[PDB]
């Protein structure tokens, strides 16, 4: 809504829709109703528009995105139209935040006055759109083409006081904006003659094609599969035309971006991060335990990684090791990670020391006595875990939460080594744990709901995207990546080589293909894993190619040699002759006439195996919703942000067509991998998606 108050011949319209005065329907209507009242009232000679609380306005109200109310009139286009055609002069009084539609509204007013320290932005590019209510046209008219292009392409905020000597603000003040804006309004409302409009100004620039040519290149190079940034630049270029043409060209830009799958993807990512925290049977308002101090068992790469997340947030950690060398080795790796980030400009050295100052080291379980959360990050062997969870079940205070960073061991079994299984939980971080955003939270059968609520809240405090998975081999991410890695192997049998598969799937948009990834993880890890599949009650086949590779001791980057070769301090993975002859021999030995596999088939086989298994995961309820699987693959596996995740991608492709492709692959090599998940078949039969 909008408050309306007359004071001293000035109507003040005050946007009020916390937390950021989102321009929702009721607020938009409110601004117009107020303007109607103001023009009607003879005593009112000028108008001030401002915002309550901690914003002028942060733009579109996100709680309206998917509603009709988003587009219900008056729209922002209609509101602005009302402000520009106002016979009485309109002064925007900006403070704190003026972003997106909020800036656009301010630019629609005759005059603008700001206080210092206000954040100014058009961030629409971050959602794959562009400023669609005149921003691309009015902004370059008040700050010039280059400054405007830069704000709009990048979406980055800029403090109000940095616009001194542009026309954006007619007066920049210290102190409160409103008093100064009312005084401003009083003067202008006592002159007549008509009042200026941003649309009458002209973008003056002495070589547009000079600049735009260079901007085109740098934007194209940085933009990489996102079409919004170039369209924003194009829209801004239109500010050189007469206002109405520019605006028509902007609207077309907007409507084109709105159709693109890339902005569908960014929107899915944005809302998926928010929906990740929702668990079907744990309602908001379920109360959480206070987590003030943390302990970690293990100072290896994970343990040291996990710890840094808590330190970065200001939460003290106590790392426990067996030996004083493993400790002082880990603490040194932590410190080397930080001082290093500091040289790349990610932190000051001061910040490094305040972080290291929150880290404690012990060799003894008695120091973990007042830790609210303890995270086990030790070797993957049930025997060792049993030792740690027994020692922890003695010491840990009553109410502490005990978590395992296991990625392969049964969380429920680790829990029954204690007499408080309701307090045990998976917290599966992803290597490197201080950079990868993904936290997989594994809910045990016994895990209490209060424990789950707490872990999610913690997740948020350490800036992870935390997704709840039930218990099964590989949880959500690894269970899916196994099916993907199986198709990769099978593609080698049939006629692919590692570099070929990696390059195809990297061009599709993965950060790193299956072979490069296995080389980075350590190919032996997977070797260990598969060897307890044929042991345990399954007989799922894999291509023997990865076994063979490991029988040569080509374990990856750690041995200097995996599917490729690696030379020191050199980023390139070099294709290896011994590996590629092994792959070609193996095909010879299997009876297979190797053939030419298309990049399209590589991608389809790999990505559709993620989708098939994701569909079984949803049917089993190991993930509560499809957007969570997507969030796992964006934040854990380097699935391209521009496609939104495997499950959104399959919907974009169309489930009916994904199903058909699968039935064709059911007839080729290892056809049993391509039976169609029943949930996928059913959604395909009914013309629905996983997401919508
Ligand atoms: N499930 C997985 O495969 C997976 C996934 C992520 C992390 N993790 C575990 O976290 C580790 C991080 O690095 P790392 O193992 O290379 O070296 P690490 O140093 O973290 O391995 C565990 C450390 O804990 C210590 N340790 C072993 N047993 C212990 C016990 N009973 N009590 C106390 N301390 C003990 C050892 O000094 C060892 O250095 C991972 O590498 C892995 O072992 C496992």
């Amino acid at each position: 809504t909008a408050q309306y108050q007359v004071q001293d011949g000035v109507a003040v319209i005050t946007l009020d829709n916390p937390p950021v005065n989102g321009l929702g329907h009721s607020t938009r209507l409110g601004i117009v109703e107020g303007m109607t009242r103001a023009l009607d009232d003879a005593a009112v000679k000028a108008i001030v528009i401002t915002g309550a609380g901690k914003a002028f306005s942060g733009g579109a109200d996100i709680r309206e995105f998917n509603t009709p109310k988003a587009m219900q009139e008056p729209t922002l286009h209609s509101v602005i139209r009302v402000l520009e055609g106002s016979s009485k002069p309109v002064v925007a009084a900006v403070h704190s935040v003026a972003m997106g539609g909020g800036l656009e509204l301010a630019l629609g007013c005759n005059y603008r006055v700001a206080s210092k320290g206000a954040q100014i932005a058009l961030p629409e590019v971050k959602l794959g759109l562009l400023p669609g209510a005149g921003g691309t046209q009015r902004l370059p008219r008040v700050i010039g083409l280059e400054a405007a292009a830069n704000m709009i392409v990048s979406g980055t905020p800029v403090l109000s006081e940095k616009f001194a000597g542009t026309k954006l603000f007619d007066e920049i003040v210290d102190g409160d904006v409103l008093p100064a804006a009312v005084k401003f309004a009083q003067n202008v409302g006592a002159a007549t003659g008509p009042h200026p409009k941003v649309r009458d100004l002209k973008v003056r620039h002495e070589n547009p094609e000079g600049y735009l040519g260079f901007a085109r290149n740098t934007v194209a190079a940085m933009a990489k599969n996102f079409p919004a940034p170039l369209k924003c630049l194009e829209a801004v270029a239109g500010s050189l035309k007469p206002f109405e043409q520019g605006l028509k060209q902007e609207r077309e830009g907007f409507l084109y971006l709105v159709t693109t799958p890339e902005s569908r993807a960014l929107r899915h990512a944005f809302f998926g991060e928010r929906a990740a925290s929702k668990i079907p049977d744990v309602p908001e308002g379920t109360p959480t335990r206070k987590i003030e101090k943390v302990a970690v068992i293990g100072a290896g790469t994970m343990g040291g990684g996990i710890s840094m997340n808590f330190l970065n947030a200001g939460i003290p950690v106590t790392i426990l090791e067996t030996k004083q060398e493993a400790l002082d080795r880990g603490v040194g790796i932590i410190r080397k990670n930080y001082e290093n980030s500091a040289k790349k400009g990610k932190l000051t050295q001061e910040k490094v020391e305040q972080r290291m100052g929150l880290l404690s080291t012990t060799l003894s379980y008695d120091d973990l006595k007042d830790a609210d959360l303890i995270i086990e990050a030790v070797f993957e062997e049930m025997g060792v875990k049993e030792t740690v969870f027994k020692k922890l079940d003695e010491v840990a205070k009553q109410g502490a939460i005990l978590a395992s960073n296991t990625s392969t061991l049964d969380v429920n079994k680790i829990a029954s080594f204690t007499k408080r299984p309701q307090d045990v939980v998976g917290m599966h971080f992803f290597s490197p744990a201080n950079v990868m955003k993904l936290l997989e939270v594994v809910r045990g059968e016994k895990t209490g709901k209060d424990v789950l609520a707490t872990v999610m809240q913690v997740g948020k405090k350490i800036k992870k995207t935390a997704v709840v998975s039930g218990v099964c081999d590989g949880f959500i991410g690894n269970r899916m990546i196994e099916q993907y890695s199986r198709q990769a192997g099978y593609l080698l049998d049939e006629g692919a080589l590692p570099e070929q598969v990696d390059k195809a799937i990297e061009k599709f948009g993965f950060a790193m293909g299956p072979f490069r990834m296995g080389d980075l993880a350590g190919n032996d890890i997977g070797w260990a894993i598969r060897k307890r599949r044929a042991v345990d009650k399954p007989e799922i086949q894999y291509s023997k190619t990865a076994d063979l590779l490991c029988e040569m001791g080509r374990f990856g980057q750690k041995t200097g040699a995996g599917w490729y070769d690696y030379k020191a301090g050199d980023r390139k993975p070099y294709p290896n002759q011994q590996v590629n002859d092994m792959i070609v021999q193996h095909s010879k030995d299997l009876g297979i006439t190797r053939r030419k596999i298309s990049d399209e088939e590589i991608v389809e086989r790999l990505v559709f195996a993620l989708v098939n298994e994701g569909a079984r995961i949803l049917e089993e309820g190991i993930a509560s919703k499809a957007s969570d699987i997507d969030m796992v693959y964006l934040t854990g596996y380097g699935f391209p942000l521009f496609r939104g995740g495997p499950m959104l991608y399959a919907d974009q492709v169309g489930l009916y067509n994904v199903a058909l492709s699968m039935k064709r692959y059911a007839k080729g090599y290892h056809g049993e991998a391509w039976q169609v998940a029943p949930l996928l078949q059913k959604l395909a039969d009914e013309g629905k998606g996983f997401n919508g």
